[PDB]
């Protein structure tokens, strides 16, 4: 069974393109990577990079730094930096156009990577299953397209990641997505993100950000406190300072219809029954996994609920050849955990020693106005399945933000532990440069530690991560899953 | 043996209070603190709060926020922030006077502590020491002057802290120094900033930031590579993104002659025998223990080199009841150190329990205008008394910067190993967010931590320190001092 290439990894996601690169360089097999295409792109929005080089992380990055710059600007004035406090305006068009200028190089850096090194292919398509070892490559979504190449392996990788999950309702179609937000020609006056999810705040604080005057930026959400899955705390002072922010919140809203008006804006019709008109309208709904045209059934691969690629702790399938990694797993979706299931299967299957994926303990970010840093378990999930635990809470508001007039910018840590063994099961961050210090938490936690471990560290003195050694006695306690303030 | 006071903490230093605090509320012991004076103050210029809070890293911090705008204003410019490129200027007097508004409220709170606390007391003046068991008060350091108190003690502890070093030369005193620059009428137009320190730098980058039209920030130093102490590589690196930032560095230059002209600028003749005018000239020399005027003689307690205590491990002194913390031990001098040292000596002589303060692996920063994260071993100091060591490096240009025109704002890591036993010695970072990051760096490290522990943790995406978790391939090596490659 000699077969033409070793291994097919279907979309050059971040999972993907780096499970592909490995076995080609340090293992040397012949590696076929298949994708949509070239590089970022309005009709097809994913390419060459993944979800998160193209339309994810690393754009979006982008644009949440400059609209950060809006409150550092005003915040300046406070130190003497004096000026025409109106000569100032956000033009998004040259924002949107250095942004292109940036992913496109990274899309050209890969195109070279691709004809650097040797065992390496780039196959452009839609990639579907004919068998355990056979997968065609269509020019179509559509199964009833031309068959552009057929590429017989021995390895079969899906990395095709996740897709925005749109609402069904009358008028769906006239809204956007995180997709088309990144090509938006023009800055929203009147602007409405939906949901309450990383995506949905991240995008708020942007419009935000780049809104012209009198323009402003609602999020609705179907709950009652938005971003479900953080410390409780965490949610309800992040709400606090986006409203302070000018993010007018919405909790217990959801529209039903939507229909365009004689300018071109669209109108939005309420849960409450109210109506409101919005220059756009962005659904961040979540992401169902990316597999509804690939055919697995023809292959007899096993799918979920709603897609999810089910796998074992290796990341493989049904088949025992063929894999799954990345955000159509619906295991944590995240860029570096993409990356850690890739290289762990490279050196499963290919290294001969293998090795699996650590899914706890790892820390993420939420790149919102003010950032968020959490690692480990909520206040919630502690106190369920661990006996006795300890909440320890600090609540500062640094030096600086006394002059810079946003005295609203209050850093916030909570640090969840055993109290048994006194170990850290969860830390929690809300304020700037929060997801700068929380991965060397990450790495602590995954270490092991314990609130003993923190304390006994000296500090540095001015910055704001001395006060994570400085939280000796806990706030308050949860013996067996109830609200505690003592033990005997 | 019954006395008036349990302690005298001689000085309201950042460990001075520290210490006194604790015994008096967690130990219900008698205190008396004596400092110079009630707020922060020109003629005498640290006051209660120590060198720290009232001419230190309190204020300090504030200025070099206030000198980063410069930067992120001219960096906004490429995000699409678009308005009037001189309308901007600095106004030093807004920042100074919003600086004393600060720093003046912190002495505020400080009164109402004293007031509020049962077993603490603040007196004032110019502590000297009559015996072992006696403090005087003074109204001047001049021995001459009024005894103005005279306190009976169990326990002496002196936190005085340390004093800006002068060098000897004609016009010496026509500079001014850390102290005086706090509170310098105008911004420097024409400035000279002396000697290759910390407070060297971070200022050179504060005048930097707040210098008007026309005006320039000279840097020079004795020795030819600046900050003998640091990474050898962020060494080299920080002075030539200065260079690049506006801060004409000059290695190998000294000053002789300070003679001042007519219009009212001071005049400077250098080591290579050059002449400039400078509108002021900062001495950044360095800082000798603050003992030269408490009678340590008379009481039995030994001076060192340059007047530093010597203490054991314990912080006691010549005497079996008399300490002495923070900056005049001459242990290496910050603020968190001094807390630790003050707390310590609390546990160890009050709380009956003693305690060790862990002189090693402290996490410090340079608040330069990039600034500096260092935890550990320097390469040259485990290349020596460490066997066989791995050097790890990695420098990248974050994502923002191909748009914000700083294509030289260069992020830079390099991490210290034992080889054989994988362990990490030393941690050493420039860039924005290094401060943040390297706290809890040196919380992994006195947990003690290897290469592997860093690579085994799964990363946060778009950050700067989530590039700790992917280095495996070093740099070079160092097999028993000696610059390698290879290894065998
Ligand atoms: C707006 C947004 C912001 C995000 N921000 C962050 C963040 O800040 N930090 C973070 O850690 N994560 C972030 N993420 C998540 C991150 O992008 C993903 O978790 C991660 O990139 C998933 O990688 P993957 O391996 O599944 O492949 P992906 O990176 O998702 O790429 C999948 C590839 O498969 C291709 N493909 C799709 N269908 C086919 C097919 N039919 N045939 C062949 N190829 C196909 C696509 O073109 C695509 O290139 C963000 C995501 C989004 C949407
Ligand atoms: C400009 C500057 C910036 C700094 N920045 C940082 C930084 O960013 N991070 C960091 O970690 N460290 C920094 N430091 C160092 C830090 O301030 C000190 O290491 C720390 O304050 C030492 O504390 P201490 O316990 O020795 O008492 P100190 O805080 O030094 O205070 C000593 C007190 O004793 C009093 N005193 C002196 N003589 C007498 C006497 N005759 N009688 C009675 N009282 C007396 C003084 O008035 C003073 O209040 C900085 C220092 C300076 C000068
Ligand atoms: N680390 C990062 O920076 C980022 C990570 N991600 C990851 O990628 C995935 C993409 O999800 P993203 O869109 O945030 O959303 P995720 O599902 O987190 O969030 C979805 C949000 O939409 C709400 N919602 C779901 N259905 C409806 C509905 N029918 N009507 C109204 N609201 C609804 C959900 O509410 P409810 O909680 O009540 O169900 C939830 O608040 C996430 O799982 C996340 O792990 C995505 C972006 C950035
Ligand atoms: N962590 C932080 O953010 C800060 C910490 N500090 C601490 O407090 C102290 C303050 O530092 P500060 O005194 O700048 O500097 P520190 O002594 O580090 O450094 C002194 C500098 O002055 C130079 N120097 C000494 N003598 C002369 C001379 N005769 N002529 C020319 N140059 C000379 C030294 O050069 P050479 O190397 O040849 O001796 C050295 O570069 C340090 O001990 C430090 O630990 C201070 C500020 C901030
Ligand atoms: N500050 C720097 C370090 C630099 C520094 O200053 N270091 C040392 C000396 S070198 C130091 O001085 N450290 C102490 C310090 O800097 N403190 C600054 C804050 C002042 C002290 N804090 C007192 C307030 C304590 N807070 C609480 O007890 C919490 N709650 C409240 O104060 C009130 C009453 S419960 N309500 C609220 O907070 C909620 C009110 C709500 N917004 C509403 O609308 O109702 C930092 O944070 O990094
Ligand atoms: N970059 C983000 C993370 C986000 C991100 O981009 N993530 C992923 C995908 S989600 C990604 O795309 N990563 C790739 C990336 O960001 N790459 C940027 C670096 C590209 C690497 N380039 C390869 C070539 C090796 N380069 C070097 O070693 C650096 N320079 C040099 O070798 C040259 C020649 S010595 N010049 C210099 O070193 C400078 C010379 C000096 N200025 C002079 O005066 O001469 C971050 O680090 O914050």
């Amino acid at each position: 069974m000699s077969r033409a290439y070793d291994l097919v990894v279907l979309g050059a996601g971040s999972g993907g393109l780096e499970a592909g690169w490995n076995a080609a360089v340090t293992h040397k097999k012949k590696v076929a990577v298949v994708d949509v295409q070239a590089t970022h792109g309005p009709p097809l929005f994913a390419a060459l990079g993944g979800t998160c080089v193209n339309v994810g992380c690393v754009p979006k990055k982008l644009m949440v730094t400059g609209a950060q710059y809006m409150d550092l600007i005003r915040e300046s004035g406070g130190f003497g930096w004096e000026m025409d406090r109106e000569s100032l305006c956000p033009n998004w068009k040259t924002l949107i156009a250095a942004k292109n200028k940036v992913v496109n190089s990274i899309n050209e850096s890969y195109k070279s990577m691709f004809a650097d090194t040797e065992g390496l292919s780039f196959h452009m398509g839609f990639g579907a299953l004919q068998d355990a070892h056979t997968v065609v490559v269509r020019k179509s979504e559509d199964p009833h397209s031309d068959v552009l190449e057929t590429l017989d392996t021995e390895y079969i990788l899906i990395a095709t990641g996740s897709w925005p999950t749109r609402l069904g309702v009358p008028g769906d179609e006239f809204c956007i997505t995180s997709n088309e937000a990144f090509y938006l020609e023009d800055a929203p006056k009147r602007m409405l993100c939906v949901g309450g999810g990383y995506i949905a705040v991240e995008f708020a604080g942007i419009f935000n950000g780049y809104k012209p005057c009198g323009g402003y930026v609602d999020l609705c959400y179907r709950g009652d406190l938005i971003l479900r899955g953080f410390d409780t705390e965490v949610r309800k002072s992040l709400t606090k300072q986006l409203g302070a922010n000018g993010i007018r919140v919405r909790t217990n809203l959801n529209p039903t219809k939507i229909t365009k008006n004689e300018d071109g804006s669209n109108h939005v019709h309420f849960n409450d029954g109210t109506e409101e008109d919005y220059d756009q309208v962005m659904l961040a709904i979540g992401r169902v996994p990316r597999s509804q045209a690939l055919q697995l059934d023809k292959a007899g691969v096993r799918t979920g609920k709603n897609g999810a690629v089910q796998v074992d702790a290796y990341s493989k399938t049904s088949v025992d050849n063929i894999y799954a990694i990345g955000d159509v797993t619906n295991r944590v979706m995240l860029t570096p955990v993409a990356i850690n299931e890739g290289a762990a299967f490279v050196e499963t299957v290919f290294g001969g020693k293998p090795r699996a994926t650590d899914h706890t303990k790892v820390a993420c970010a939420v790149f919102s106005i003010p950032p968020i840093g959490t690692c480990g378990m909520t206040e919630e999930e502690a106190a369920k399945n661990y006996e006795t635990v300890a909440v320890y809470a600090s609540s500062f508001t640094p030096l600086m933000h006394n002059i810079s007039g946003s005295k609203h910018k209050e850093f916030m840590i909570r640090i969840i532990t055993n109290e048994s063994n006194g170990e850290v099961l969860g830390v929690h961050m809300l304020g700037d440069s929060a997801p700068e210090i929380i991965q060397s938490v990450g790495i602590c936690m995954k270490m092991g530690a314990k609130i003993s471990d923190f304390h006994s560290t000296i500090g540095v003195h001015p910055t704001s991560a001395e006060e994570l050694c400085s939280m000796r006695t806990p706030a308050y306690f949860y013996e067996s899953g109830k609200r505690v303030e003592k033990l005997s």
